[PDB]
């Protein structure tokens, strides 16, 4: 449900508004070719026009295929890129590929395959597109496009730039809203964050720290920040929606009192995922619990509630006994200074409470008190039964370690090393994080599963930082705005917009 005259919000500024952004934008390599989904696409296109450099892009979107394929068609995939792009008599033959790495890969063939057969070759390829097809693209209407597009991307972002519809669950400090963006349509989950309530509880920090950990960090399986914008009274955080509920309501409302352990395993190699994008910015989630995994519209799932959330330096470990009970390591019940370990030790209590359909130190049916269930945590050792496989008790009692210095992911290897575990023997990541592996629930459409200080003024200048770059160019992507308004001039010539002689 895009606004009436969604074209004239989302109009082109003409290309001399862009003086400013030209020069102030970093030119890194695959910073605007890759990583920036619009940039990835308009680079992407200005090699549909050369013909010698078609045939590279076409290359590495073939190898992309490789690195998914099942494992018995491997070798039907190898060959084919091959003769595709490696034989030298090829309409689309690689050249900037020496032919001492063609014939390396000859060899690799040759053998038994490896979804990595083809990583030499692509490299090669990205390092000849990084200088002179990189910078010649920097010189073309698509990059005075994508100068274009940034235009569009910072505008500011107010309250008629949304359209709330309910308030979809409270907590503290605020609630939960559903939010669509008017001249995309797009649905979101707005965060209103009153603001009389933060300056009373002295909790300014807090809320920045999550809205920064949210912005920083993108993935397929942690609510990302599309926007964040101040307003009278409250303070906005956009997220991704979540429609399918959470995962308690799945594992004790819709289930046994439980999953399969293959159902737990997808959603525990999704939530693995998740957790290894939030320490490659060494940020530790400490707030793993089941209800705080939501489930989307096509039956996967993403963490929620980064509250709790903080950047750990590198090198150094932070301190504190926040959490709620029961999943709170042993390490943060003693108030000892640690890391990233909370999260395996809450993963751990994850995939055993789906499994079992109970935590590992509270029955179902038990009711003991707060104390007698941090004690369990610390002097009791957990109970498996035949829901366990053996590779399913493997993998909860190491994550469910004691000693966070013995517990599984908390080595210098990190999450590789509990992807590596058994437990995941059957489990392809890469095509998991593809999202090409089918989930195992898919919610139903229909489905419900349920003052005028200066100092103030400071902190709002931190927060409503405006759009999110990735966020809001997959918003323009997703909803075919992109499709749209990437229009050009008839037979490969300037449009208006893109033309400095006439504005
Ligand atoms: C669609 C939808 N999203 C969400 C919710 C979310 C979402 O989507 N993304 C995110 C990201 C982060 C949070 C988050 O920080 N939370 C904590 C607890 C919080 C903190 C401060 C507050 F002030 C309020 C809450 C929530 C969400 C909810 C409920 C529905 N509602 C249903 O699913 C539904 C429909 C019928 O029945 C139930």
């Amino acid at each position: 449900g895009k606004s009436k005259k969604w074209k004239e919000i989302l109009k082109f500024p003409h290309i001399s508004q862009c003086e400013d952004l030209r020069r102030t934008i970093d030119r890194d390599y695959c910073s605007l070719c890759d990583k920036q989904p619009i940039g990835r696409l308009l680079f992407r296109q200005f090699c549909e026009t050369r013909p010698g450099l078609e045939c590279y892009i076409q290359f590495l979107d073939s190898v992309a295929e490789y690195e998914v394929t099942p494992d018995e068609k491997l070798g039907e995939k190898g060959k084919e890129i091959m003769t595709k792009y490696l034989t030298p008599k090829s309409p689309v033959f690689i050249a900037q590929v020496g032919q001492d790495l063609v014939s390396q890969t000859e060899e690799k063939l040759l053998q038994k395959p490896c979804k990595e057969l083809f990583s030499a070759c692509a490299q090669s390829v990205h390092e000849y597109l990084r200088g002179e097809p990189f910078h010649e693209y920097l010189d073309s209407m698509f990059f005075d496009r994508f100068l274009q597009w940034k235009w569009l991307e910072r505008q500011p972002v107010t309250k008629n730039t949304f359209r709330q519809y309910r308030v979809l669950g409270k907590g503290g400090f605020g609630e939960v809203c559903a939010c669509q963006v008017r001249a995309t349509g797009k649905m979101y989950a707005c965060k209103r964050l009153e603001k009389k309530r933060i300056k009373k509880r002295k909790g300014e920090s807090m809320a920045l720290n999550e809205k920064q950990i949210l912005e920083k960090v993108n993935s397929q399986f942690v609510v990302n920040l599309a926007y964040a914008y101040e307003t009278k009274d409250a303070l906005c955080l956009v997220l991704t929606i979540m429609n399918g509920g959470d995962l308690k309501f799945h594992i004790y409302n819709m289930g046994n009192p439980g999953f399969e352990e293959e159902r737990a395993l997808f959603y525990a190699a999704e939530i693995l995922c998740g957790l290894e994008d939030l320490h490659r910015e060494n940020t530790v989630y400490r707030n793993l619990k089941p209800e705080n995994i939501l489930l989307d519209d096509y039956g996967h799932i993403r963490i929620s509630d980064l509250g709790l959330a903080v950047k750990i330096p590198e090198g150094d470990l932070i301190r504190g006994r926040v959490g709620t009970v029961g999943y709170m390591a042993p390490e943060v019940l003693n108030n000892q200074r640690y890391g990233l370990s909370p999260d395996y030790w809450g993963l751990g209590c994850l995939i055993y409470e789906m499994i079992e359909g109970q935590s590992p130190f509270r029955g179902r049916k038990e009711k003991v008190k707060r104390e007698e269930v941090d004690r369990r945590v610390l002097e009791t050792e957990e109970v498996y039964s035949h829901k366990f496989s053996e590779e399913a008790k493997s993998i909860c009692k190491m994550l469910l370690t004691k000693d966070a210095k013995q517990r599984l992911g908390c080595q210098e290897e990190g999450a590789a090393e509990v992807k590596r575990h058994p437990f995941f023997r059957n489990m392809n990541f890469k095509r998991l994080e593809a999202g090409m592996l089918d989930p195992p629930f898919v919610p139903d459409p229909r489905a419900v599963y349920c003052n005028l200080d200066h100092t103030d003024d400071d902190f709002y200048s931190k927060f409503s930082t405006g759009s999110v770059s990735i966020p809001w160019q997959n918003e323009m992507i997703e909803t075919e705005c992109f499709k749209e308004l990437n229009v050009f001039g008839p037979n490969g010539t300037l449009p208006p917009d893109l033309n400095r002689n006439h504005p």
